[PDB]
């Protein structure tokens, strides 16, 4: 499109992951190692606001980058993603995230974007990128048959809506969550995903700063592989830029020229799965293409980092409240800390696998 919301604009670097990954590289015995690892703090990521506890942590970026700017000419952007929907992750075999639909759920992601809002109006000479709900829609089109996710559907549909509603009066431009190719990039599910996306858009009001969707977020897909994972077999969009080559002119039919971004900072390393579906701390993982504008599609606007590599998914003890067994499968890495916690040897394996090397 006419206006990519990166051109001329510097990223902000996140200091929470700058800290995560000082101290993860000083622990890296291997001089040259430890000096690749380091730089992993000046690659973009997005900040993921996973609770109302984070919103403290935007206020200070929004700030820094301002003043960043300010002493060097820059204009600055800070990236987001929104991930604190009620009933969160409804087809995954454990609950996490501070919010229940059954406690009120509606009013208090309401306000957590109301205070996200309040944050963001203070600092208008910063961009904000913000990626909305990864793991929410997506479950709308394929995992109906989740109970969780069909009780969960008004309140996904209305949250997500305030959200883009209200983030669109602060100037916010939001990319939403579409899962990844062999999610919704599955030929048949390529229209449901199209309607729904359409009418999500449309209840938003068009706004034009809701500028598409980002896929492959936390996930591993390659961009555009050299050869066909054999994981995909039977779907011929076995990378992303298949699925957005596909889904894009669904979304221009109705009126929606929608861009795209795309997370490839864990796909430096293709052919590491069992099944498609195996999405929790994949061993092998290295980080992959660094982000940048220079895209490869007219879709496209930017290649990202939205999940950061390092921060463990969760854990693979099978005694933790928290455990989903997707984490103790045969290719996750284990033994795995609790969600959240650095994963210290499973970051120290995507710098040593990092595709192109760092
Ligand atoms: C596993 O989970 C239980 C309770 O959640 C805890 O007591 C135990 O110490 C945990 N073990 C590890 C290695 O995390």
């Amino acid at each position: 499109s006419a206006n990519n919301p990166w051109t001329g604009f510097q990223i902000f670097l996140s200091p929470y992951y700058a800290n995560e990954v000082a101290a993860a590289a000083k622990q890296i015995t291997d001089p040259t190692l430890s000096s690749k690892a380091a730089s992993v703090a000046n690659i973009p990521t997005f900040t993921w606001l996973d609770s109302v506890a984070k919103i403290p942590d935007l206020g200070t970026y929004l700030a820094s980058a301002s003043a960043l700017g300010k002493s060097t000419g820059t204009k600055q952007l800070v990236q987001i993603v929104i991930y604190d929907l009620p009933d969160r992750d409804c087809a995954a075999k454990a609950s996490n995230g501070e919010f229940s639909i059954a406690n009120n759920g509606q009013a208090n992601y309401e306000n957590y974007i109301d205070q996200i809002v309040a944050q963001i109006q203070q600092f208008p000479d910063v961009r904000v990128v913000a990626v909305i709900e990864p793991d929410s829609l997506a479950n709308l089109v394929t995992n109906l048959n989740v109970q969780k996710c069909a009780n969960a559907k008004t309140t996904y549909l209305a949250s997500v809506n305030y959200a883009l509603t209200n983030l669109a009066k602060v100037g916010v431009y939001m990319y939403m969550d579409a899962g990844h190719a062999g999610w919704l990039g599955w030929p048949a599910n390529l229209s449901p995903a199209a309607q729904l996306f359409t009418q999500v858009w449309q209840n938003a009001g068009k706004s034009p700063f809701i500028k598409g969707l980002a896929t492959n977020v936390a996930n591993y897909n390659a961009l555009q592989a050299a050869s066909p994972d054999p994981i995909t077999q039977g779907n011929p969009n076995y990378d992303e830029i298949h699925y957005i080559n596909a889904l894009a002119p669904l979304l221009q039919q109705a009126g929606w020229d929608a861009t795209f971004i795309v997370d490839q900072g864990r796909s430096g390393v293709q052919n590491i799965r069992q099944q498609w579906g195996d999405w929790c701390n994949i061993k092998g993982a290295g980080f992959g293409t660094r982000p940048t504008t220079n895209t490869g599609s007219q879709f496209i606007d930017s290649i990202v980092w939205v999940k950061p590599g390092g921060e463990s998914a969760g854990t693979s003890n099978s005694s933790s409240p928290r455990y989903d067994s997707t984490c103790s499968l045969p290719d996750a890495a284990q033994p795995a800390p609790e969600a959240g916690t650095w994963f210290q040897a499973y970051f120290q394996t995507l710098v040593s696998a990092a595709n192109p090397p760092l």
